[PDB]
């Protein structure tokens, strides 16, 4: 037993095993969706942008969680991160939308996680969740939200004009 | 009763007073250690200056929890701070696994704080121990335990070199 | 066929996109070697910081793989990221020496890409990987076994000592 | 023999007065280019600005072939600046497309240089292709790619909003 050990159940520290995994496959759906905007017959660089800065912020998640795991006397147990559903993103509007079916995904998980730290009576582990992790989702799902909404209310994805629109005046 | 107690049970305000004396308790062991480091025959001045630091750290922790006695409209009782357990802290390692312990004590009650805040529905008292206590006590006992292993790992406490060298490179 | 593309052959597209998963391996790698210095148990600060930005790095070779891909007109195929093939890497010399190899590796594949670049006359290709890549394994590669020397001769992995001085002094 | 000639073949010599006459051509198809969106009939002042801007980036580029001409001991030889194939530029989308070709073409005759190059086994004018030319020609072309792609999406030629929209938010 770790000598830093105190009230972290194993399958609270399974469960972190899981959402590390969980936030780096997030992290690189949002690198393939990034470089589909950066393709010359797609070519929205703000798009592209978008996508990279949220693939970089899962990876911070990721690595919180990796800390976590140590600052609890967990052991880290990694997997191969598995390639995202889609090669072809089809159109910004559709893009939008597989990002914000992601985050309720994450977000689905992180309340499992929640769910079962509260279980085992982990209310340190219940707080780092709700800190860092749940308004984070909450924001991330009402932002994806709204862009959706606007790209569909612009006309998206049969006007390119509506997604060239949005990709300057939204994401720049 | 106080006229801005509300949702205060009397065994979580008895609780919070066994607490006050808790934290008083760990700011006297750790300057009953800082001052051990400073013997001429020890002379280990900066695990000396580290034990002072987290000595006053201890003072604030109890402040904060007569502050919050009052807040809620309990009433502090103060109880003899007991003398700490050794005289004679014998080495640095010996010193940082004894700390490594105290903290983890803390922590327990903490926790059974947490958990009879739990079951008298006291959300304001659950968000204050989780907000200003349950991850500092993470931080400390992982710190105190990376510090146990390198001393261990350095040859202390049979190596003199090795709590000399800590004491430049880690805690100074 | 993509607008932009010219002289640039379907074995160098693909070739490209198995370097770009190389890549990614190679930040997986990093990143789990970071955080087992991150252990309680193993407590090597600056070893964690160190490997931590070379997963960073990796993650930089392999966007601006990408951007090339795009650049030239071929086509990103994204594949699993492979788990490290160690969960537990045992001592900083053992990581020093994984990475060595591991770098060693990365470089025969970059090599390989070379000649097929040379074999299919693409000037711009093989500009591309010495310009931004041969000279930076080079690099890496000389520091890492400039690395396993000082610790070996400072007689790791069997002096917890030697580790520590070196986490401290060369990666400090 | 110039003094200063070395490892310089004849044919190679010959191939670099003829590559200045190109980059001469190619500034002057831009400079007319350029003229066209300043017509009261047209009026797209940042395309005007965006192609006058390449104009003279190509005069830039034939200027560094006549000083490496002179580098190397061969002697220059100009030959008439032949007109641009068009007059009359038509839309935005279709200059655009032009430049697109125009970049394709300078691309090609930079190949067969670098074969020359490669075949006369001179590896500083190899060099001196692929630092100052290859990979300028590689990002012209992807931008290029990239404005056809949005002006085609937007709707132009026939949408002259679409070219409205383009000049102030992508070229301005
Ligand atoms: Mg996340
Ligand atoms: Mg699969
Ligand atoms: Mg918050
Ligand atoms: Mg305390
Ligand atoms: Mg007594
Ligand atoms: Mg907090
Ligand atoms: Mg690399
Ligand atoms: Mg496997
Ligand atoms: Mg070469
Ligand atoms: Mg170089
Ligand atoms: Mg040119
Ligand atoms: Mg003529
Ligand atoms: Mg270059
Ligand atoms: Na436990
Ligand atoms: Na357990
Ligand atoms: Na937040
Ligand atoms: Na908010
Ligand atoms: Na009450
Ligand atoms: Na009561
Ligand atoms: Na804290
Ligand atoms: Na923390
Ligand atoms: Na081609
Ligand atoms: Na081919
Ligand atoms: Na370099
Ligand atoms: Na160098
Ligand atoms: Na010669
Ligand atoms: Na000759
Ligand atoms: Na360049
Ligand atoms: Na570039
Ligand atoms: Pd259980
Ligand atoms: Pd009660
Ligand atoms: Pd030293
Ligand atoms: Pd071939
Ligand atoms: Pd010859």
């Amino acid at each position: 037993t770790s000598q830093v050990r105190q009230n972290y159940h194993q399958d609270s520290e399974a469960a972190i095993n899981r959402q590390i995994n969980l936030e780096l496959y997030a992290s690189y759906v949002y690198l393939s969706a990034s470089y589909y905007f950066d393709r010359d017959d797609v070519a929205l660089k703000n798009f592209a942008k978008y996508f990279l800065h949220q693939s970089h912020e899962e990876r911070e998640h990721a690595e919180k969680l990796m800390k976590l795991q140590n600052q609890r006397g967990g052991r880290i147990f990694l997997q191969d991160i598995k390639k995202p559903d889609r090669d072809d993103w089809e159109s910004g509007l559709n893009a939008m939308e597989a990002a914000l079916q992601l985050e309720k995904n994450v977000n689905q998980s992180l309340l499992e996680l929640h769910a079962l730290a509260t279980d085992k009576n982990d209310p340190h582990l219940c707080d780092f969740i709700e800190t860092h992790y749940l308004n984070e989702q909450v924001k991330a799902i009402k932002e994806l939200g709204d862009h959706v909404t606007n790209l569909r209310k612009m006309g998206a994805p049969e006007s390119g004009l509506a997604e060239y629109l949005f990709d300057k005046h939204t994401l720049g």
